[PDB]
């Protein structure tokens, strides 16, 4: 059923420069479609001297692009919102196929989210003043130059968009190396800002592993900055790699974010919610909220809400558009989960439902039973670490003092959920949560807002004017004015 | 004459948590006069566990000082600028005898310049918006939390001041070390926060090596972010042993600023003021303009006027008020400017005036010739690497599109100098340095300007409400205020 067919002719090759070119050397990454673990088709695999070309092509056309006026940029970037939009079905055909996606949360999300930062940095393009004076002094905001984007597998159209699009819209030049197990979607959408008029040069798109050429983009010489949004695993590595040449690096890592619910929430209509959070995109999400913090006088009733909850999420092919939930997106993946599930078993957490093992009915195929633990202790494994599919922590409150504390304890800060009735209390909460994102009684998304970690869940942030500044230098030209006398 | 005197009682103790404490090591740092090479005082050589002690205290007190409002911060930070002003003449002649400042130059700019950080984070918390409100969500930043300040020797007390003074705005807690070549002024000042009424554990003092001191605080699992003004060497060091714990990294490195002299400039005045610019503080300054790239056809009278300036700077004894140029700093630096000027001999450069050798006269202490070479090519040595003394390259051009290029032809790129007669044209040069600051005509200091480096002299910036916002995180509460229907 699924209807995305990979182009023959350039499924190996790369996008530098403005064509599709031969990869220099023969290695292929086969792609595997987590609903079957069959490969369903083959890209190329790039070497430090494929990134050498893109670097270059980046820095060659870097002049004439950041030299192009505000105004037509945005209207590039207007055109290849248009065309994100009129392919869109064909773009989440190819996200649920790489990473197992419901077809129907390919269309709803995975692509509208994605055309909604492109939409964004668009519209910004408007307002934004490049230039200021303050007196004597003027403040320019240029951009950075070439730029090294590297992105994950888990919202593979949506994480590419929050970086080019802004990239793009400041003048910068760029050069993306996708994820190898999502690499389709970015394929298609090269062959889109293509067919939207970006000028060769502009943006580039190089396949292959992490450490080959992620690795080449982090060391790279003429590269001026670096933004990665994966595992904290590899932002370190490329953090390292980078400090010799002092690029400016950007980083969007792990997540454990917790939800608490305040004592006067309703129950009944805020666990469900919580739990379908929880479980989204099959809890591959960074800021998934995974740890549910609630009254301890509380927990059996919010326990059985969430057992309730779970076991009508329909898990299964993503091809119908009845399917809720697909498949972990890769069988690297699907183990890592799998193991996490075992650990917090073997740790005597409760196992309120879930379990190991595929899903029922579904034995071919990454396909992952939504567990939920409780009585779970924040000294667990499955408390501290994030385990990036579908398991979700209970966790008991004594008092909300307890409960603020419990949030705050983790090596990271990326979002973060208040439930509860007083909203004056639910903010003093949120306020009170070391995260980059709180989110009130369930909200909808918000593409202007700030998107980033404090602690260990990154460096900077993305989405709407905020991640726009992160592609700017910052210039002070003194005596822009003379003085007086 | 030098009237400084190091209080014997906390020379060789830490300001941790309100108090003197006792090393938990007996090594010492022997503090050495540049301008008599005699040992004139010790100060104590922390360890990692000192740091750890130094960390508790900031941790510890961190609450309790980001609960301090606004308002009442400012009134602690005003106190201390007060007594900045009160102690500026002990001030001033400690950082005479640890680093060899003219008594004059101390005075002057030393004392005052870093007294201008602390005035302006006082003023801007009156106007601060630490929330925003957008619709439904809200702005909010907060202090990030425990920072390690790593500071340089050149501008000792100067390079405190940009970091403390923002960071303790903000409502951050701060554990700073300062460089051991520069011990004593930063002792005067711990005394002088604590006078000033600044709660304990919010600054903390600690001496030691950079690699064992400054190592611990890039590592340490407990500090939120890191700021290091001093050398690229140290600034991707510190970077590198920072990237585990995902901290924010600030880095203030090194630079080869340009001097531009359009060929309207006129060459008679705006000569010697840039030579002076380039030998301020002894050409110890990563911002000053030490490449001056004028007209070819304008060489030989720049050249001319450039020894002529040169040849009238008053260098030798510090304690003397009409002193213009002290020694060195210290022996490290001297030698290694000295190697600088025999590369440039050797390379071929022409040496208008300068050379190597002590300043004769002055044959006891670390006096440096003012040295000036000619006919100088961007390949050479002396062009690309950071001598950190007074050493002026003087390069020719046939175009302003070349001069241009030129002054970008470099890793770095923290500031540059534009001459020009016309306004217009020398704007339009100023926006195409890709250089942090860009100053015309010898604009006078501006406090409130963002100061860092674009490429290699660093990420983020300092002064200002720029430098305030490096110690401020960034929320986003989605559902701040619930929406309709
Ligand atoms: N904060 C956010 O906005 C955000 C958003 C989505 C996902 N994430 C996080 O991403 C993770 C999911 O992705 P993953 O774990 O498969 O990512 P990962 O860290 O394993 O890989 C991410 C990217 O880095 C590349 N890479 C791997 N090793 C590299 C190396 N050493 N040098 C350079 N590049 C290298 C990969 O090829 C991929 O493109 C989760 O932790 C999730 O929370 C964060
Ligand atoms: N951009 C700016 O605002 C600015 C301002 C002033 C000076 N500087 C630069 O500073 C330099 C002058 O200072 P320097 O060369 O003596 O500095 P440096 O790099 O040798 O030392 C700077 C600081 O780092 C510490 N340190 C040394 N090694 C370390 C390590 N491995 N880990 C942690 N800390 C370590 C030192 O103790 C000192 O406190 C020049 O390059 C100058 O341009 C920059
Ligand atoms: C409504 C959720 C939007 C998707 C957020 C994905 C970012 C986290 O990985
Ligand atoms: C007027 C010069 C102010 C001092 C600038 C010092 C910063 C560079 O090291």
């Amino acid at each position: 059923l699924n209807s995305h067919r990979v182009d023959p002719h350039t499924a190996q090759k790369f996008y530098i420069d403005g064509h599709w070119s031969a990869p220099l050397s023969p290695v292929s990454i086969a792609v595997v479609n987590p609903a079957t673990e069959e490969v369903v088709a083959h890209v190329a695999s790039g070497s430090a001297a494929d990134v050498d070309r893109a670097v270059a092509a980046a820095r060659a056309a870097f002049a004439g692009w950041s030299g192009t006026s505000p105004e037509v940029r945005a209207q590039v970037i207007g055109r290849i919102h248009e065309l994100i939009i009129e392919r869109k079905e064909e773009l989440a055909q190819a996200i649920s196929l790489e990473m197992g996606a419901a077809i129907s949360s390919a269309r709803a999300m995975q692509v509208p989210l994605a055309a909604e930062h492109v939409r964004v940095a668009r519209d910004l393009l408007a307002t934004y003043r490049f230039q200021t004076v303050e007196g004597g002094t003027a403040i320019e905001r240029e951009p950075i130059g070439v730029c090294a984007l590297i992105t994950p597998w888990n919202w593979p159209l949506y994480q590419i968009t929050a970086k080019v699009a802004p990239a793009i819209a400041a003048g910068c030049t760029v050069v993306l190396k996708p994820s190898e197990l999502s690499p389709l979607s970015a394929l298609l959408f090269a062959q889109l800002v293509h067919d939207a008029g970006l000028p060769p040069g502009v943006f580039n798109l190089v396949n292959g592993s992490g450490p080959e050429v992620g690795g080449a983009m982090a060391a790279h010489p003429d590269i001026d900055m670096i933004s990665i949004t994966g595992s904290n695993r590899a932002g370190a590595l490329v953090a390292q790699a980078a400090a010799p040449t002092v690029k400016r690096v950007t980083q969007e890592l792990g997540g454990k974010s917790p939800n608490i619910l305040l004592p006067d929430a309703d129950f009944a209509n805020a666990v469900p919610p919580g739990v379908m959070a929880a479980f989204r995109n099959v809890g591959q999400s960074a800021s998934a909220p995974t740890r549910m913090i609630v009254p301890r006088n509380r927990l059996a009733e919010v326990e059985a809400l969430a057992a309730q909850t779970a076991g009508t999420i329909v898990v299964g092919d993503p091809q119908l558009e009845h399917t809720v939930l697909g498949p972990i997106a890769n069988e690297a993946q699907f183990h890592r989960v799998q193991a996490m599930i075992n650990a917090g078993i073997c740790e005597g957490a409760k196992l309120v439902c879930g379990g190991p093992g595929r899903v029922q009915g579904h034995e071919q195929g990454f396909y992952t039973r939504p567990t939920v633990f409780s009585e779970v202790d924040s000294s667990m494994r499955i408390a501290r670490e994030e385990i990036f599919g579908p398991v979700l922590c209970l966790i008991a409150y004594d008092t909300i003092d307890e409960a603020v504390a419990i949030a705050n304890d983790t090596v990271y800060g990326l979002g973060a959920h208040v439930q509860g009735q007083d909203l004056e209390l639910a903010r003093s909460v949120a306020s009170r949560i070391r995260a980059g994102q709180v989110h009130l009684n369930y909200p909808s998304w918000n593409p202007m807002a700030p998107f980033g970690g404090y602690k260990r869940s990154g460096n900077g942030r993305e989405y709407g004017v905020h991640g726009f500044e992160e592609y700017l230098e910052t210039k002070a030209i003194v005596g822009f004015a003379p003085a007086d006398l």
